[PDB]
């Protein structure tokens, strides 16, 4: 059967768009690139089995690689529960180009348990559905051709303690639909037999220094490792090491600071060398950026961006699209939600309980937004205490449930060190899943103490970490304030507005507060600036206003769920949110 | 000299047959079989040395391996106190087949610290005297052949705080005779330059699976593993993996589930390949069962095997013997105990404070006898209260004595963890070194989640692990209770009965309850088992009657200490032994 | 410029005899010979440069290598404070008969953190003012010749948290100049691809036993390792090793044991083969002896070598020296000051917060001093309760300051694990960063057992480690006793003498009594000495005088900071130090 976007809901402009033949097309990693690689998204077969029968040979449907189960553009639009599992199946050759050289499998992300056959042997397994994860899978290719893939997912949702986000079995108010399967670019990859596995890159402008630190999949004495750093064509800095040592890069001390304002980016070559001969090579970005918190004239921590006070003013991006649920249906629409952000004077995203493809942060670190990434949540939750200092019951997780937690949380830092955008990890938020708050927030801290941590989004508040995060809706207040912390307001606004034509459910819509026109509305959201403006000069060091789009029933977005909309007067908000974005300059 | 059993104790019809020159030639290791071997029992050199001694050239005396140096069967008959130091010398030569095979020297046990010589070269060294181990002993031969094996052995006994079991230096009540040096087959193995070096089998009937992990010396990327499970001679399933991943096996749903009623076992056939060539080869088996605890229908917490509630009821089995002590003196005479067991109705077995030879469980797995496991006691103990939860003062291991329990323990339950028999891990008895119950049996049960944890056979009782332990003497009696776990009587009975031909002992033995003959002895024993069957509907969800045989002056066990007499009529207890095995039944 | 010393300060008699193209020619690492080296100290090309600054390539000035550029020796003299970076750069040839080879760069101490580049390839990179450390530097060699050799080096003396012992920025009474750079000897050394990188040599007297572990670089299953120990020119014991086991040398029961008046050295010929080709060679020393406490007849605790009660009584040795700070002139003068302490009677030496080279050490073993090694304190510090138990508030050090502490401290105990002198371990003196005393002693006696802990040298107090540590100044005092353990006297006396012409300054000179001439300060050493002698049976068991040398202002040594003054009757101070050495004697 031709392949058709599922279900009767509302649909974006790209899902018209989709080509099965060329699906999700562009580099899944642009923070380390090589120039040879094969993208195996598309139609594969796809069947859904009770949990633990027979994996099936004959396959009667098909699903669009990389769009979840219960996506619309997977061609699918069905629903899995905890006690069945899906099963991918497709063919795939090796170019001829590539023999004799190790080829890794790739997958972008996978909710939630994934374990992976190639020729029917069994290549590697992964749990967690935000982190990416590889296969070295030569050993099993097949000198005839024709190999076969096999793909076995599965995910409890809420059923399960695992990280889900927004996830649940039965989607209401805040809770949206589940998201199941292979949501990223599946491809494969030659390298050479030693070859780089990782580039940590981590930057200090106050040493005028960057490092480079090139994880190998093997190691010998033999190795060497050269990093040269260009700005623009012209080479302006470059290092050397042997001995498994991180490359330090002595940079210029006039380099170009990247900011919002001024997202410079230096490109990275990295090469690795047995002795003297050339094995691997790989290109890269960096950016040369600080983030901290230090207490200005007047008494109050702000944060700052290389040792400059910057109030950090962004919408929270929950990252849904209504055809394709976790997967954004063409690069284009990836990058649209970023650059109306910027559109609309904002120089911050709060990635809301969610990790986005590699792509994505990417295009923050071209476009120049910070970005506070959040750690998915999940599990049962305590008492929220959302108004004081938490004195209730604290929460015990089993110890499988903590373990998954604390290897996901790690998995989730490792692959997103990288990054310049990011500049906030968020371990919690409005205490759901939230336990042993000060622990984990100075194992986040210790963890990589280039960024700030924000210990929970709104509760439950613990004295640690580098920032109170107060919520409060509809208009912005501070009831409690943190004299030794910077203190911000990591979720507010949340004005609803319910266009027609262009919402997912009839009935039901929600805001927390709701006008019938889009005047209404933005008259609402400069008033609530206007506030936040004054609240800077008293105590507030970074707000987030909800929401980027609308999600399913909660129409309290700056743009409808579809994109087709834009709710709020792109032109009034982006004069007081440029305003507060500027609060702290001098 | 010529080689004769030492002392004029009873001794076991197997003493008179056995042959030093084809002592104990089974192989040592059903669970991993490859073809060829040697085994290394026999008379050695020995000779008893002051502690810290020359380790002498010349010897007066031989001894037969592997039977303890104070057990009669090995021509010795000695003691040996904590300031000696056993010495074993031996030669050997290597068949000309295994040139170029790595040759490892397999010990199944030795008590208690080991060292080994090969050619005057440090081969290896072991602590525990109930866990196997193994060394390369490649580098240490010679070209001209006569390789000289030197074994070291020290033993403080009672003296130390190492587990020891009923091992003590003045035996007396419930304490039996020291067992110092090998007490189980030396044995010989050639094996390729990467070889499987043990099989982690697992089993999940729920998911309709078989895990093979094959653990290997060395790790390559080409390494490849192939597991053919066979039904009889049918090949049923096959499984394949690489990159170090364990090997899943898609059961059948049809498969033939292990039970005491109904022991079947799979055949397992897995093979390495280095790329496309075959390098080496085990032979195995498998069953598919399920150990758990369920509360039933009236509310009761229930001892599960394979989904259903299932009263798990057998002897206390010390295994010892008045000739060999530790070591059985034939295969037929480890048989023949198990084959006992099940001739009584009983579809269980409690190891008391010992670990046994490989060959025991397996038989235990052919026959169908489930397993209780304990972990064999040492050091000191805290006040032992058996009828309350305890509220007394905690004992205090040194920072030694408790990393050699945690140690032994987890090398137990690794060595052992493939066998299907066993379904519980005991880690205390009657509070004999307890310490730190709730984290041991938290850590136990997280190492091994297949099995149910017992944390304290007979006290002190703790809210943990799967079931609560008690103890009583004579009769059976339920004075504690948790509605939250199973509730087991770990140890009752204890009918005493003194043969006149037949004991360790002119007088001094002892029973719990003691009668004049057999007939007296077998209606005390139906007595308590009437009891005990009524007491199923009652609470207890399974019970270990003590004992197998008679230990010394201990004489309350269903056989003599050298097995010739059976003392409680078999018929009239298997007919109320099998009704309670039964009692349960749906 | 042409090298000459700096300053107008006092100079010891070998300041003048230093020749810049010779500079502390001996060989670095007695313990673990090998034939060939080339030493790189002399003259070197050097820079002052701010933090994060452009290491230069043209330099203005030279530095006298390893002699600390605040030193008078260095040619240099001058400050550096935690803003400053110091630049090290020097050209080196490799030998042509060193083809081949593996080429090692070692650095006998750095003050504090180093990052060292070979031809503008970084080698490796350290942190910590007193331990070596070893960088394979052979991929970054050049062909051509000339290689470049830069080493970069931060120290923040005490405005971090690292240790730093008595260096501080603004020295005054006790706190002396700050040591920045490289202090101890560099050099070059060859070795084979696989080679013994460091020797764990372990006695055992009471089993007649001597363990040598031969630490590789790397591990094959065929290498092979031989020990042979040598009475004089007699081989009197051999050992063999493979699978990396310890080389366990059964020694004579006869054995020479070691002692301050008898230290008797064995030799040691450690060879490693790979099968039957040897490949490396080292030449080292042992000593058979023991340290331990037991408790006498009189029922007090004393310190026991070899079994024996013995009273330990020593200076204490700072290790400054007016010209070359840290580091001594030349090997003459470093020998000086143990040669001297022997000389005076005494039999123990404690050495004050700070870390020998390696030579100085073997000095001790050769000439009979047995070591109190001290942990080099730094960080801030809690409430000393010197004279009682301490009840106080503890203090809590940053996760970064106790890493350092804890890492510097394990490679302190590593690189002197193999010294016969060193008999205690002392982490903490007058609670300078005291933390978790309790847990580092415990730590420090269960890593290393063979030594005793003295937990807090003059407080804070608690009831932990193997002896009680009592300052009192000037008298000898017992206000406090251990019944438990053994009571001390680590620091007592401090009779200072001003001799004009022989001080670092003018002004502000110091003791803790003052006196006018040498027969005054004598008379007061042997009233001081007389009251130890009795309290010797009273509790005490150890001593140690302050101090050996003056330093800066604190005029109160033995000798004066110039090495050029006995300031004390030597004859009169001998003749009472050894009746209190022997005072145990039975
Ligand atoms: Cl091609
Ligand atoms: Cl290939
Ligand atoms: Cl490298
Ligand atoms: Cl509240
Ligand atoms: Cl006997
Ligand atoms: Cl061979
Ligand atoms: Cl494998
Ligand atoms: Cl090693
Ligand atoms: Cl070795
Ligand atoms: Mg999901
Ligand atoms: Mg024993
Ligand atoms: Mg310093």
């Amino acid at each position: 059967a031709q392949w058709k976007p599922a279900g009767d809901r509302i649909k974006t402009k790209w899902a018209e768009q989709i080509n099965p033949s060329d699906v999700l097309p562009e580099y899944p990693r642009p923070i380390m690139q090589r120039n040879d690689w094969k993208n195996l998204n598309g139609l594969w077969d796809y069947a859904i089995i009770d949990k633990g029968g027979r994996i099936p040979t004959d396959f009667e449907g098909q699903i669009l690689v990389p769009f979840a189960v219960e996506s619309s553009l997977s061609g699918v639009g069905k629903r899995v529960n905890e006690n069945q599992e899906v099963i991918y199946q497709r063919s795939f050759e090796i170019p001829s180009a590539w023999r004799g050289k190790q080829v890794l499998l790739h997958f972008g992300a996978v909710d939630w348990k994934t374990d992976v056959w190639v020729n029917d042997i069994k290549v590697g397994s992964h749990t967690g559905g935000f982190t990416p994860f590889s296969f070295d899978i030569t050993p099993a290719l097949s000198a005839k051709g024709n190999n076969r893939l096999v793909v076995k997912v599965w995910d409890p949702t809420d059923r399960g303690p695992q990280p889900r986000g927004k996830q649940v079995s039965r989607p209401e108010g805040i809770w949206y639909t589940p998201v199941t399967g292979i949501w990223q670019t599946v491809w494969l990859e030659p390298v050479a037999g030693k070859h780089i596995e990782n580039l940590r890159i981590t930057p200090d402008i106050d040493r005028h220094l960057l490092t480079v630190k090139a994880e190998l999949n093997t190691n010998s004495t033999s190795d060497f490792v050269e990093v040269n750093v260009y700005d623009g064509n012209q080479l302006i800095a470059a290092g050397k090491s042997i001995n498994g040592e991180p490359v330090e890069v002595a940079m210029p001390e006039n380099a170009k600071l990247w900011s919002p304002d001024s997202p410079f980016l230096y490109t990275l070559k990295v090469t690795l060398k047995e002795g003297n001969k050339i094995v691997d090579k790989v290109d890269s970005y960096a950016a040369m950026r600080k983030y901290s918190t230090r207490r200005d004239a007047n008494g109050i921590v702000r944060l700052e961006l290389n040792n400059e006070a910057l109030f950090q003013f962004g919408p929270l991006d929950q990252g849904w699209w209504p055809d394709g649920l976790y997967t954004a249906p063409t690069d284009e629409a990836l990058l649209y939600d970023i650059q109306k952000t910027k559109d609309f004077g904002y120089n911050m995203i709060r990635k809301h309980i969610k990790v986005e493809p590699a792509r994505w942060y990417t295009y923050c670190d071209q476009l120049g937004i910070i970005v506070w990434q959040d750690m998915p949540s999940g599990d049962r939750n305590p008492q929220w205490q959302n108004r004081k200092y938490f004195d209730g019951t604290e929460m015990k997780r089993s110890a499988e449930s903590e373990a998954y937690y604390r290897k996901e949380w790690k998995e989730i830092m490792d692959c997103l060190h990288s990054y310049p955008c990011i500049g906030t990890w968020v371990p919690f938020n409005e205490a759901w899943g939230q336990f042993k708050t000060v622990e984990i927030a100075e194992w986040t801290k210790q963890y990589d103490p280039t960024r700030l941590v924000n210990p929970a989004s709104g509760g439950n508040h613990y004295t640690c970490g580098d920032m109170l995060d107060l919520h409060n809706y509809p208009a912005p207040e501070m009831y409690l304030y943190d004299a030794q912390r910077a203190t911000v307001l990591g979720e507010y606004g949340g004005i609803g507005l319910v266009l027609k034509d262009h919402i997912w459910e009839p009935n039901r819509n929600w805001g927390y507060v709701q006008f019938n026109s889009s005047k209404e509305a933005t008259d609402e959201y400069v008033k609530y600036a206007d506030m936040l403006y004054k609240m800077v000069d008293r105590g507030f060091s970074a707000a987030v206003y909800t929401q980027t789009t609308d999600v399913e029933v909660e129409v309290n977005g700056l743009m409808t769920y579809d994109r087709k909309v834009i709710k709020l007067d792109e032109k009034r908000a982006k004069e007081i949110n440029t305003r507060i974005c500027n609060s702290l300059k001098k």
